[PDB]
C-alpha cells in the first residue's frame, strides 16, 4: 500500500450530489504527494452553476495523502487499504441547517487514485448560509481524530468542520465518518490519533466555468515517538 504513494500520484475526484432537489456533478483533476502530504486539484462543476457554497464540499471531494510520519506508519489505515481501496461515508451536519450524506469509494484505478461519490442533502433553509450563499470563500484548519473501529475492519473520524460566514460568524458542521477496506486483504488498525489539514481555496483566471482551486497540506501526528 505505501508504495503507491512514494511519489506524485495523479488523482481523479467525482462527485454527483442532490440537496433539496438541487442536482449537480463535480470533476476534480490534480495531483498528490503524499510524502510532503500535499494535494493540487482544481474542481469543476460539470452541470454548471454550483447550487450549494464550493468550500462545504471539501471535505467530501483523499486521505490516503496524508503525510504520515515514520514512527506513525503503524497507523495509516488509509494507504494500506490500496490498491483495492476503502469506502468512506460520512453524516455532515450543519448546525441549524441540513444534512449531507455521503458514500464514496476511494481507490487505484490504473495509475490514478480515484475518488467516487454520491452526495444526498436535505432539510436545508432556502435562506441559511448553505442554500443562502452566506459562506466566505475559504477554509480552515482542523484537528480530524481518527478511531480504529476494530470490529468492522476499518477507522471512524468525528471533527468539527468551521465554515466562516460572511457575517463574522461560523457555521459549524459536525462530520461522522466511517471507512471500510474494499478488498480482503489485511489493513492497519490504527491507535488513536489525528489528522492536521488546512486548505486554501482560490480562482483560475482563465477559468469561465464554476470551479474551485485547492491546495492542501495534511501531517498526521498525536502519538509519541517510540
Amino acid at each position: 500500500g505505501e508504495e503507491l504513494f512514494t511519489g506524485v500520484v495523479p488523482i481523479l475526484v467525482e462527485l454527483d450530489g442532490d440537496v433539496n432537489g438541487h442536482k449537480f456533478s463535480v470533476r476534480g483533476e490534480g495531483e498528490g504527494d503524499a510524502t510532503n502530504g500535499k494535494l493540487t486539484l482544481k474542481f469543476i462543476c460539470t452541470t454548471g452553476k454550483l447550487p450549494v457554497p464550493w468550500p462545504t464540499l471539501v471535505t467530501t471531494l483523499v486521505q490516503c495523502f496524508s503525510r504520515y510520519p515514520d514512527h506513525m506508519k503503524r497507523h495509516d489505515f488509509f494507504k494500506s487499504a490500496m490498491p483495492e481501496g476503502y469506502v468512506q461515508e460520512r453524516t455532515i451536519s450543519f448546525k441549524d441547517d441540513g444534512t449531507y450524506k455521503t458514500r464514496a469509494e476511494v481507490k487505484f484505478e490504473g495509475d490514478t487514485l480515484v475518488n467516487r461519490i454520491e452526495l444526498k442533502g436535505i432539510d436545508f433553509k432556502e435562506d441559511g448560509n448553505i442554500l443562502g450563499h452566506k459562506l466566505e470563500y475559504n477554509f480552515n484548519s482542523h484537528f480530524v481524530y481518527i478511531t480504529a473501529d476494530k470490529k468492522k475492519n476499518g477507522i471512524k473520524a468525528n471533527f468539527k468542520i468551521r465554515h466562516n460566514v460572511e457575517d463574522g460568524s461560523v457555521q459549524l458542521a459536525d462530520h461522522y465518518q466511517q471507512n471500510t477496506p474494499i478488498g480482503d486483504g489485511p489493513v492497519l488498525l490504527p491507535d488513536n490519533h489525528y489528522l492536521s489539514t488546512q486548505s486554501v481555496l482560490s480562482k483560475d483566471p482563465n477559468e469561465k466555468r464554476d470551479h474551485m482551486v485547492l491546495l492542501e497540506f495534511v501531517t498526521a501526528a498525536g502519538i509519541t515517538h517510540g
